[PDB]
């Protein structure tokens, strides 16, 4: 948007110096995000997407909870800025807004550059389940539904496949075909937690990477952001999602697939980081799915990626018209290297999981 209603949105919280620029900040897929630059402290500034999060209420109310709960263990988290009235959010000519403070010092990877960051990112998320794990399921509506319903997101592309809106399947067979042949696959975890197989836990559920900062100079996790899908689910969920942004050897929209690898030795050093931290809580049928919900929440991303393709790019940020189709790409050949390497990870899991 335009400078000006920027600044007027600024005009509305409580920050602590004069404004001297707002600029798009960040590689989000789902919200508008900016870094505010003032004479004295920065800030993010983010207008939430009422699309795909239309109970901004709940979301707020999900958010202030999971924040104010860590700052009374005193750890740090993002730091909701008030409106000048002392509300967490505000409501500005038909848009949600929301600010926090930006966090100083920090460093964070789009792609992994090394094991040891991919580790302390296991430890992070490992422990952050933990903490999680203080709350029960009610106190957390969920702020999206079928989030991580694999049979639901396959659903819902089945019905974006057959509409075929802007005729662009013709040029995606191959990928389409992908998805549709492993239909037989996302059932497992959803169908382990209705018979009670896999415990329901409080997740965080898009912990890809850079949803993480880093300390400049420790190198270890500062703070997780990108609170919003704090809900019940599995800690598979989790994992997996994990694995498939942070064990690839490439970026998500990485144009090149010649570049796009499975990293047995990334998802290594995530498990170790991990299961470090979860051992006295992860169950056996847990364990066994390890290897398999990087399969899953790869292959859930992409046909997410995919469907959006089909779809017009509705629900995704996009910077051009293929960008989408370039996505899916990267998540196919990803679970293509995860089968492949199979018996690898189910035997890295079992090293982790007896030492
Ligand atoms: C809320 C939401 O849809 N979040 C998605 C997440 O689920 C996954 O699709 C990710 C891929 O980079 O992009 C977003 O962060």
């Amino acid at each position: 948007e335009s400078n000006e209603v920027l600044f007027g949105i600024a005009s509305h919280f409580a920050l602590e110096g004069a404004v001297t620029g707002i600029e798009p900040y960040g590689d989000g897929h789902i919200n508008t995000t900016y870094l505010v630059t003032t004479d004295g402290p920065r800030y993010i500034l983010q207008q939430m997407n009422t699309s795909i999060f239309p109970d901004t209420v709940n979301l707020m109310r999900n958010v202030e909870l999971v924040t104010s709960t860590l700052k009374a263990q005193g750890k740090e988290t993002l730091d909701i800025v008030p409106t000048t009235s002392g509300a967490t959010w505000a409501e500005i000519d038909g848009g949600a807004w929301r600010v926090y403070k930006f966090i100083e010092h920090t460093v964070s990877y789009n792609l992994v550059p090394n094991p040891d960051v991919f580790r302390e990112a296991g430890s992070a998320f490992g422990d952050f389940q933990n903490f999680l794990s203080e709350f029960d399921a009610s106190q957390l509506t969920e702020t999206i539904a079928h989030f991580h319903d694999t049979p639901h997101r396959f659903e819902d592309f089945k019905a974006a496949l057959a509409a075929d809106k802007l005729g662009r399947a013709a040029a995606c067979q191959p990928e389409i075909d992908f998805y549709l042949s492993h239909a037989d696959q996302y059932a497992v975890v959803m169908d382990g937690l209705r018979d009670g197989s896999i415990p329901l836990r409080v997740t965080h559920n898009d912990t890809k990477l850079n949803n993480i900062l880093m300390d400049a100079t420790t190198g270890k996790a500062r703070a997780i952001i990108d609170l919003d899908t704090i809900m019940p689910g599995s800690m598979l969920f989790d994992f997996g999602d994990s694995i498939r942004f942070g064990a690839s050897t490439a970026l998500e929209d990485e144009k090149d697939l010649s570049k796009v690898h499975f990293s047995t030795e990334l998802f290594r050093a995530y498990t170790e980081g991990f299961v470090g931290e979860l051992r006295g809580s992860i169950t056996a049928r847990e364990a066994e799915l390890l290897p398999f919900s990087g399969n899953l929440l790869t292959m859930e991303c992409g046909m997410r990626f995919l469907a959006d393709y089909l779809e017009g790019d509705i629900y995704f940020a996009t910077k051009y018209p293929e960008h989408n189709l370039v996505r899916t790409r990267t998540q196919i050949k990803l679970v293509q290297e995860m089968e492949q390497k199979a018996s690898e990870t189910r035997a890295i899991v079992a090293d982790i999981m007896e030492a």
